[PDB]
């Protein structure tokens, strides 16, 4: 039973339907045990955490792999995973497309953001062609071996070109052939609303912190017809300031006693670990 | 350019005792140099949980830690002290692990007196092998060393079923093998680890670990005792992960994270740590043409 | 949609016995296929003396035979038998090995009944576990299984030093515990082969290895005992090292390569069977 | 001594150098055995043979990093790698530059082409400005750590623009901090004598067979001044005919039986591999 079809069905069955980021296979553990049904890789998310730099596009396809296989290995709810731009022309998309797939990684979100540039370029925010993009999604689809796994186009031409251009090129996106739309930077929840009547097939919103767009709630959003509410990074700048406040409170006070309340304890890493199981399997067999 | 082997020895003989704390990621290492520590650690057990998503029950293959380890020498210039188990086989393959640790620009390492491969079927639990056998483990690894500055340090669990004085004499046999440096699991008071230090004469690791049966000492303590490195194994880690399941339990229950966010850290912190605009200052230094 | 597993049990049931080649590298397994085998094999030591440079020792870990097989996979569309030796740990171990192969799109996956580790410093020799410590392995390995598809196959070395019967009643109780077919190394005679046949009453594989004790059994002969797989593991690496031998020697010692240049595949010949025209079609087809 | 140091060292003590390409771990060793100062790690090679695809440039950072491990690991000669653009703007060539020196590569050679390019487009090659590769090199050498390794810049613009304008673009590339300069496709000798003449740095003749280039003998190059010779691709092409002949003779023939006096022995492997050096540490260590 298919990752793709896995993700299929949860937004099927939950509406809007909640999809938490992920920085590690653990917290993905603990997202499915708290009861989401969709996790979410984090391509930014990954150069930060796993790599120690910035969302330049340093990151390459097979950094976002590993990860990428190391929450499908730990977790069964369906993953969706950030592919930028797909790391290059046409046979290099169709590689991404096809390792993903076998990676078992359920849905995939590609964008119409300028790919490689200019050695000494600064790093900006430009789109493509609306033709260049349908390139893309063209490669992609094409590469697809199994259908219920989703292809998904994100487009942060509204910033630039305002929202109809953006709508425009979507409804050409969906015309290639893409599953899903995934609309950048909405100011309003009427500019949702208008964009999901237009492109008539599933919207995600990105609830992004500290970003322009407001924190929408789940009712908000519904209210709007959107499809899916997406957490990106909540999960992991909560976890890296708890982080940094262990540190600081160890080279302040010598020891990290003060710190002791804000940590899990063994027994619930274990209980999330699922540890109880193995001793379990060890009997049941032997 | 100075290796990370050395780097590690000149923390030690610069700040006693030594404060080494774990990270479970590329960027909390970054962090934890930024706050000021001088080494940085990989938890085996640390690879295992929060990397692979499994229990620390030997299932964790020396690829696993590779990788984690290499992200993290790649993003601090700080030296890495890293938890190798048993080696993850014979003599030829702590050699290979020796080389590849030393290849990932790792500065210390530790192997432990832990049972290797149990029959297929067995139970999880700790287990010593003979004195003699890690010895030759010991052996094996400091002949695959082909830079002396770099670490080997001996771990043994010895202590809790053979009591603290066998403990100390395999510990003088580990270090007759050529060992470095010694960590004694789990001792229970300030003078257990003042005797051992005296009689193996090399230095000597604290494994301060919480929700453990060692009480958590302060630096003054083990100063006194004369121990050389505290070790923070896993704290960050902990706190890390309780942030995390709030953050998803707070989106769950309330349709939104808003109750969440003073519990984050800012985008501006987020590009301080993450060295975010020394990047900007190449690219002109670089390219700019005026 | 038919898993790489489900493709192995077809090959064997419509080619008897079925013939199946190794391969080293992604390209030589491409031209195994353009050649029209419907099979082929990544050895275990294979993996460890080319892609690593060392010796058959066990030093070799899961991720190194993972990363070839994965681009084997990738590169062709026949399916793959991947040596796993031990297992490579404890039944937890075992467990990550299936998926992890499983995953990698593998379709077949031999396991052997050797021990595992041993004292440190054990020199390398060759020992058998008790029937019931390999039963175990494979009760894990089975159990591990997502896809029933996906075949299990057990090794034994036992014959050599337990004499043939021993070797017999063994594999009895490997399929007991769940193995799809059996691999018994180092038969001597064809009739060896077939009671083994016939007493395990599963499909059996035969070891045709070059410089060893078995003889170089023909197609015919082994069709004729009864044999499932005829399985030639290194032949395709020891001949394309003798050929690499060669050109570096040639080189040092004439100043130039011109005497190699009649061994080599041409630049064109490599072009087609990588299928470098196919990617301009695609081009086209999508642009 | 660093990498990087071994590679100047044996430019500096065999003149023309001879550098023959390894496709594999085990090859270099053999390069090795056989008394060669250096090794190299071929771009479209790491495509072709463990990836099993045209170079259409897309082999990623990874994959040649993959298989430089694996070769540094098996040989203490130095190694030279293929890395075609950098695999990205300035960020990325720097991840590449550090990736490569951790790895124990000795030198990189960097090319001023095209990448990348509107998802659509065909191949063929086409250069760069001049002013591009500046930039390129410049990212490389800031980046790099450890001033002995050694980079070095390939370009291929004399087939197009003419001898003249590649020289010129060279003398841009030596001074953007380039070590080294590999220019394609000579036609002469004497294209050679003036390239070196003109740059009055270390220069690479690459010995490629099915191409434009004749394939021209050590002392033609050293009495061209040419400083390094590059057997770049002879060993896999002679591997992979051996290997295609394998498969064909077993697939016609019903057995390998004609094909094993083309294959090197166990006993010669053996050696090769180190093997009884196992032993002898055990031994070593242990009695």
């Amino acid at each position: 039973i298919s990752a793709g079809a896995k993700f299929r069905a949860a937004v099927a069955a939950e509406q809007p339907l909640q999809v938490v980021g992920a920085i590690t296979a653990y917290a993905a553990k603990m997202a499915e045990a708290v009861g989401f049904k969709a996790v979410y890789l984090s391509g930014g998310g990954v150069a930060a955490n796993s790599l120690g730099i910035p969302d330049l596009g340093i990151s390459t396809m097979d950094d976002v792999l590993v990860d990428a296989n190391r929450i499908t290995n730990a977790t069964n709810l369906p993953l969706l995973v950030d592919i930028d731009t797909g790391w290059g022309g046409a046979f290099n998309i169709a590689r991404t497309i096809r390792s993903f797939i076998k990676a078992g990684v359920g849905a995939v979100h590609l964008e119409d953001q300028v790919g490689q540039k200019r050695c000494g370029h600064r790093p900006g925010k430009e789109c493509v062609p609306a033709g260049e993009m349908v390139d893309r999604i063209k490669a992609a689809v094409d590469a697809r071996t199994d259908e219920t796994f989703v292809i998904m186009a994100r487009t942060d031409a509204a910033a630039a070109e305002g929202i109809d251009a953006a709508i425009e090129r979507a409804i050409a996106y969906v015309e290639a052939g893409a599953d899903m739309i995934f609309p950048e930077a909405m100011k309003t929840l009427d500019d949702y609303r208008r964009f999901k009547e237009a492109v008539k097939v599933p919207i995600l919103a990105n609830l992004t912190e500290f970003g322009s767009t407001p924190l929408f709630t789940l009712d908000e959003l519904k209210g709007a017809n959107v499809d899916i509410a997406l957490y990106c990074c909540g999960a992991y700048r909560a976890m890296n300031k708890a982080a940094l406040n262990f540190y600081e409170t160890v080279r302040r006070d010598g020891t990290q006693k003060a710190a002791v309340p804000t940590m899990q304890t063994r027994a619930q890493l274990y209980d999330y670990l699922g540890y109880y199981a193995y001793e379990e399997k060890l009997d049941q067999l032997f």
